[PDB]
């Protein structure tokens, strides 16, 4: 096991991006201007969290709001997984293009390479660059699971690449299975172009926060994430039951 | 006087960047992959032109297709001209967001920090960064003149800033003022945070091409671009 990381951010000052991550702000790497004085950004907020006092908040929207990981070379999984709060929903949505709170990508400069999760065509599911296809069909968009608003919800995504015969990805609500990837046919633009390896590449870096390609402006509010390349999963507490 | 500029693309091979210029393609400034083998470009074609054999073929959306000049040290004002032929129009248009063509930005590396011609909500006109104010006002939004698609145009823009007590704007379309920003009123949301000075830092580089905030894709092609700081005009072959 290459990573097992968390990060509740409590040891981040308030109003600071946190410590021990890179960003992607307004479609930068590491954008120097990440700070509260402007429109779009990724800071620790003492404001709101599920443990302790801190989370990170990103304000974005068409412009990108997000904190990076860099993974270590040849991993054949992934896990992401994060306690996330939200000003707009997700799934079931009239008129959506694409959103996303999760990804990986492979170039760190670019939004150009990348695997994108949160919704597609209004529902919960996954976009990827170069591609632009799309998952799931669109015999089901506009439809489906809902992760709503203004509450705290525990997000898991499962990428399973290397070698196997066809690339996957399961994305977990609360424990509960909401969207998978794991056949050609749950494509929508034909699969990637041809491609069943299609997590290639793709694993080095993790990114989290906000991206919307429906002009849609939001806050979101993130704690407790993990990265692992071993399966991760929520606690009773994070179930909220 | 500091800049006087003119490209018809003619010495450049086709499917390569303008020679001499560099580019803003997918949110990067001198991206590596601006070639014919992406979705987004900004290259040379010899397939359309306005003049002589080539033109400059912008194929972008969101992502934006864009070459970019420096502008030199000192400038007060600028011009920018060029003929433009595109795959949509510009203004009256219900529903659109902004969409620009022309603009000047103060940092190379983003587009945070510029100014942006072509339309806002589907009126031909500016949209500012980092205000993100608009000009017009939202009375005359979805309305007003056309650029039309599918046919050569002849587009200049002055920009007037330095020493005078508000910078100003005009956009003419075949020598025809199409759009203005003369004082503070002409701003939809405060006049760019009150500053009257709104192109300071703003002209350090030039830019052309595709940059849509409405998701629309388009393929735009432009010849015989001239920047100067002296004015700008028509000739009568361009007007047609
Ligand atoms: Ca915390
Ligand atoms: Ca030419
Ligand atoms: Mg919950
Ligand atoms: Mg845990
Ligand atoms: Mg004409
Ligand atoms: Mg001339």
């Amino acid at each position: 096991s290459l990573i097992n990381f968390t990060d509740g951010f409590e040891s981040t000052g308030v109003n600071q991006q946190p410590s021990g991550w890179g960003n992607f702000v307004g479609w930068q790497s590491n954008n120097p201007n990440n700070n509260i004085g402007q429109s779009v950004y990724a800071l620790v907020d003492n404001t709101r969290a599920f443990t302790g006092n801190n989370s990170v908040h990103f304000k974005g929207g068409a412009a990108p709001a997000q904190i990076v990981r860099t993974l270590p070379a040849g991993l054949d999984k992934v896990y992401l997984k994060a306690m996330v709060y939200m000003s707009k929903k997700l799934g079931n949505e009239a008129g959506d293009n694409h959103e996303h709170i999760f990804g990986v990508r492979g170039n760190v400069a670019q939004a150009d390479n990348e695997v994108r999760f949160g919704q597609i065509k209004g529902h919960v599911g996954t976009n990827e660059m170069p591609s632009d296809d799309i998952s799931p069909p669109q015999s089901q968009w506009y439809s489906g699971p809902e992760i709503a608003a203004d509450t705290w919800h525990c997000v898991v995504v499962e990428m399973l690449g290397g070698n196997r015969p066809y690339h996957q990805l399961h994305a977990y609500l609360d424990n509960q299975l909401i969207h998978s990837i794991d056949s050609i046919s749950d494509w929508n633009n034909g699969g990637v172009n041809g491609n069943t390896q299609w997590l290639d590449g793709k694993l080095n870096y993790a990114f989290f926060g906000w991206h919307s390609f429906s002009n849609n402006n939001a806050d979101v509010w993130m704690d407790d994430i993990e990265i692992s390349d071993q399966p991760i999963s929520c606690d009773s507490r994070e179930l909220e039951h």
